[PDB]
């Protein structure tokens, strides 16, 4: 139509004048995939004022240099983002950062721009959608029933984590998982002949996905809207629909790595301008043909989900408790007292390693809250991770398991399942999912975990074998740096729980989130149950376990450490020195408490040394000299490591009272006290 | 024969008796695998007495949990590991650790067991060998000609960074490459149908590999010997040969996860041994038959290296420059007097990137300087890391370059590029190779840079881009935890710059090393030439930039903020503060010089404040105080962000000055002293 012509050329206008006003940004790929946008969103139902509805079909832009693009369409949408907003591309403080994130954007589901990330996190939207149809759909009743569509580019295919999500969704046979790789044979090195001259199309088959080709992306809008049809269709595998696309389609740079990302030129923009029947003096135009055009078709998606809302209502007539359910997961509320599930321990039972411990709390909660899913990253009788008596997630064609399943099999590939998982997340309903690997591992998803913290999703990472207390698989396994590494990343939880109390009160905290995602440190190895824990001490992120007021020194430790720190009080006591401890399983936790209370755990007045066997780096916030591992580690009996670095209760008790010595005849203050 | 099957039995045997005794590892894909190590080995040009021959073929273990297997080749065949090396097989100090060293196990060339990582380090030893080759072969002087062989398994194939180096492997056409998949359908959570249906097969022809399958490789040598000869046939593609073995062979047990990763039963072991006519009653048997075949192929391997080294003297009458170049190299020593290339600056020069800066340094270096070799992740025009005028490393029937070219294109692919690194570190010849990424997106390869660190390969990362000096790219690109991860990791220099000459003994640095790699975080914006600055004294890793004898607080600052601490200490003596000014470009190079060397450059006495727009966990090891950025950033002008957190001359002298009146009637001691 001439209207959709319009509105294509509007799009492309847009961006292109975004990204001149900002004198920064990518006007390429918006330009080259104006179309397919267009045709997208002409197929999607969303309400631009009602970003939340949960039936609403998903839109990823999975290379998120291009959002001038995303801005563009929620902007002519009627999202709350405006043109001034566009106006404001790339400038400090505006709604239109030089990437997109789902905390500031309206209309951005997640955070894109580390390129790979986004398509996984469409796996995990449409993994979501699948789990959440099979949990409540009914025979006229399909409450959930919508469609995830992304956009990637060839560095989005180069990159690793998205053939590890590629290879899963093939194999879960996601259906409603439609992608649409922009193939325009530029990156910013040059031509993809450089670089990546693999076939795309042949290995995306061998994954299990439908395929459907458009020559033309550049025009061809009625192939795209056919291509998506035809991805409808096929219900038991994902779709990748290759969009032949010139980069920066109407540039006089088109198809070049130029106009990947800089501005155009201003004669280039003006030719823009006149060869598609704008004013080549006015910038950020907004035909009112356009916004008629896509009004149309929000009051036609308004009306489906109007209509969705009584279908619901209809939902909780019919079928009380799922209704009930549902709704409260929509409210984003926990069951009532979910937390009476959480196990407790006393001082009196046995020794538990924290991942067994964290098995039993899963084994526990997992039926008392349905909206707990996860799997592990084929770590799974390792982890602990999978409460017996549920079944997997796998396609039911498979005999594996059904869709609605609890147990997801992510096979080795922990990038992807950190993706999948923030995937996950954004789907809403207050879904609250885990993954599982070594600890070690999780150091391969980095580039996912900390999007999550950018992100504010409430992902956990279940990281068992979490030191050199895993022993005889040697230094390639034993974590050193992993945790400064997430600890010094803005919003993460970092729980290293030391017994059954501590675990309870580290998945309390994973399970409450709504905006901080969690990795729970978890031992190999057996650990005593503390005198002196709860949940309730526990859940302040750092508490005193051992209260010793006439001091001379205070310990404080993490996980597999306190009770380590516990014997070496008695050491001490012997040597004529009175300890305190201080447990202290989430740094982030702590912090978050008032003055008061963490002056309380760590005071002014007294020495404090911290043991934890890994690194250093961050525990100078908590104490004045530090007891670390900042040396990779060795393959041997776990035992005989901790002896060979000094991780013993005499060894500790040395440093101890070293530290008590170094800081005769001084004032010492809390480590919490700073000069700004 | 009735001695290759012996041969074969007794590789079995060894395997499960080293798990046995240490009752801890993995006897599965050893025993799975013994037909084609036996066969492969046979094939190999090796020398058990000279492990760093440089025209040796190289073999890489990628699934390297199955290191027993390893470890009883290189003890039939004589490297310097014994079967009481064997006995002690994942016990402490050992010389056969859980999982392969190369800094502590003869005969492995890298350090395997975080899965994915040995293919990709196999595929850059193949990639040096053909740039290698490429640059000394000559008619009649076929100086390299050796092979790369690769053994793997499912897990490999389902981490992403396989796939990136696959797909690379396969552009590059390196045909002296030749895998071979474990395709045993196992893995820990069970069958492979769960979680890995993908057709691999037609994924590596969808990357250029050719095929080869061997559907009984649980006993058909010939068959794998001749899937080796087809595979030399094919001189431009990477080769997979598919092994479909049983995990386990012979055990009760076979064909199961649980023969995966524990010791077999007693009962077991006896009736593998009865079968194959065995002692029962005997562990670690090493027939004097199979001692004396293997011996007869390293015999011939040695005589194959004799006649290499009067080809390389021939050589060296031959071809002079050429052959005084190559033993240089094969000493391990740089070119005499190299570093006087290194560009020299004074504060009357203008103002620069580090990221410019540095190439400028490569452009200067490279053409001295051959064995300097590397590429960028589809950032080359960003991080400026391709000197003009060279080639790049490319297939010559491409057009696009040769493989004498010295520039690598590795599209967007940071952690293959990561570990394909270290297989060229690997491979020796005095290789120096380097690999461009932002700073930010270094993470998606920490599994690869944290086993360089393990490894001891002098590979370096020209990481640009490094902190919110970057701008409008906002927070999914801005490093904040990023150095503080590094830094926290054993062996890992990590270096800053702040200028020009700083720049240049950054470099240094990283072409001097021999056993550490390097980071190089540098700038997009552009910094001063600074009063002070020498590579002379950068070298040091930290040293005085400005000193103050009546100093009342010292700065210490990394790269942009060093101009930013000089510019507050000219704000302080405007309030009546007097400061010094520390450079600490590296903090492993720092902490390495002597105790009084440091304490000269943080001395007791005076309150030290750091500052660096990153994380500040680590700083204290060097400060009282830390003025850092523990936050994500912001999408922005750069200076806009700088001036957002008070990263401005007056903000820095405001903390300074809180610094003084906290310390004020307060003993202070170095951040260097502590108590034990
Ligand atoms: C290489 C790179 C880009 C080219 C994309 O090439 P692609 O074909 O996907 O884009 P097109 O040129 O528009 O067609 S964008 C810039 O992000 N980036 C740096 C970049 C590198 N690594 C990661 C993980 N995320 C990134 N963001
Ligand atoms: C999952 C896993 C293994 C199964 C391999 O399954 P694969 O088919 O490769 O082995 P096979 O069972 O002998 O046939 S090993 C153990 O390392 N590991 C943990 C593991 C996880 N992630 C990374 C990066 N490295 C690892 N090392
Ligand atoms: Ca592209
Ligand atoms: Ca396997």
């Amino acid at each position: 139509s001439s209207v959709d012509q319009k509105a294509i050329s509007t799009i492309r206008l847009l961006a292109v004048d975004a990204v001149a006003a900002a004198n920064s940004g990518h006007p390429g790929a918006p330009l080259g995939l104006a179309p397919a946008a267009h045709a997208v969103f002409k197929k999607m139902r969303f309400n631009p004022k009602d970003t939340k509805w949960i039936n609403r079909d998903r839109f990823v832009l999975s290379n998120g240099h291009a959002c001038a693009l995303l801005y563009s369409m929620l902007v002519l949408y009627g999202y709350d983002l405006t043109v001034e907003d566009l106006k404001k591309f790339r400038q400090l403080g505006s709604k239109t950062p030089g990437h997109p994130e789902n905390t500031d954007v309206p209309g951005a589901e997640v955070t894109t721009g580390p390129l790979g990330q986004g398509i996984c996190n469409g796996v995990g939207i449409a993994l979501a959608q699948a789990q959440f149809a099979a949990t409540y759909n009914k025979p006229d009743f399909p409450i959930s029933d919508s469609y995830t569509y992304v956009f990637l580019g060839d560095g989005c295919l180069m990159e690793g984590v998205s053939s590890e999500a590629s290879s899963l969704a093939g194999h879960l046979q996601l259906g409603n998982l439609i992608a649409f790789w922009d193939d325009n044979k530029i990156s910013i090195d040059g031509s993809t002949e450089v670089a990546f001259t693999e076939d795309v199309i042949a290995r995306y088959k061998s994954y299990g996905w439908h395929i459907v080709e458009v020559s033309d992306a550049d025009t061809d809008i009625t192939a795209i809207a056919a291509a998506i049809d035809e991805a409808k269709k096929v219900t038991n595998k994902p779709t990748l629909v290759r969009l032949t696309t010139t980069i920066g389609f109407g540039s006089l740079a088109q198809g070049t790595h130029g106009v990947h990302g800089a501005p155009l030129k201003a004669d280039d923009i003006k030719q823009l301008k006149t060869k598609w029947g704008f004013n080549p003096e006015e910038s950020f135009a907004v035909p009112a043909e356009v916004t008629a055009s896509y009004n149309e078709h929000v009051a036609e998606n308004q009306k489906i989900q109007q209509q969705w809302n009584e279908l619901f209502a209809a939902y909780k007539q019919k079928y009380p408790e799922l209704g009930a359910e549902l709704q409260r997961r929509l409210d984003g509320k926990l069951p009532e007292n979910w937390d009476k599930a959480l196990p407790v321990y006393t001082p009196a039972d046995a020794a538990v390693a924290t991942r067994k411990l964290s098995e039993i709390v899963l084994s526990k909660i997992i039926p008392e809250v349905p909206e707990i899913i996860g799997g592990s990253a084929d770590l799974t009788p390792s982890n602990l991770t999978k409460a017996k008596g549920t079944v997997d997630f796998q396609p039911a064609a498979t005999g594996l398991g059904d869709y609605s399943g609890r147990y997801i099999r992510y096979g080795v590939r922990e990038h992807a399942m950190g993706a999948i998982m923030n995937g996950i997340a954004a789907f809403g309903a207050n879904y609250k999912n885990y993954g599982g690997t070594f600890l070690n591992f999780v150091s391969y998803a980095a580039g996912a975990v900390r999007l999550s913290a950018l992100s504010e999703f409430p992902i956990t990472w279940v990281a068992t074998h979490d030191s050199i207390g895993l022993g005889e698989d040697g230094p390639t396994h034993q974590p050193i740096e992993t945790l400064a590494h997430f600890r010094a990343t803005p919003n993460i939880s970092v729980w290293r729980p030391a017994d059954g109390n501590e675990t309870s009160a580290a998945y309390k905290s994973a399970i409450e989130s709504t905006h901080t995602p969690h990795i729970l440190a978890l031992t190999r190895q057996n650990l005593p149950q503390l005198e002196g824990s709860s949940i309730e001490k526990a859940s302040k992120g750092g508490y005193t376990l051992v209260q010793q007021d006439k001091a001379d020194i205070i310990i404080v430790a993490t996980g597999s450490e306190v009770s380590l720190a516990v014997d070496a009080l008695k050491v001490l006591e012997g040597q004529g020195i009175k300890a305190g401890v201080v447990s202290l399983p989430d740094q982030l936790t702590f912090d978050k408490q008032s003055e008061e209370y963490k002056l309380s755990v760590l005071p002014d007045g007294v020495p404090i040394l911290s043991v934890e066997v890994m690194s250093t780096f961050g525990w100078s916030k908590y104490s004045h000299q530090q007891f670390g591992l900042n040396r990779f580690g060795a393959s041997g009996k776990a035992p005989e490591i901790f002896k060979l670095f000094e991780f013993t209760p005499e060894g500790v008790a040395e440093r101890a009272a070293k530290t008590v010595a170094f800081y005769k005849g001084k004032d010492v203050v809390s480590p919490l006290r700073s000069a700004f």
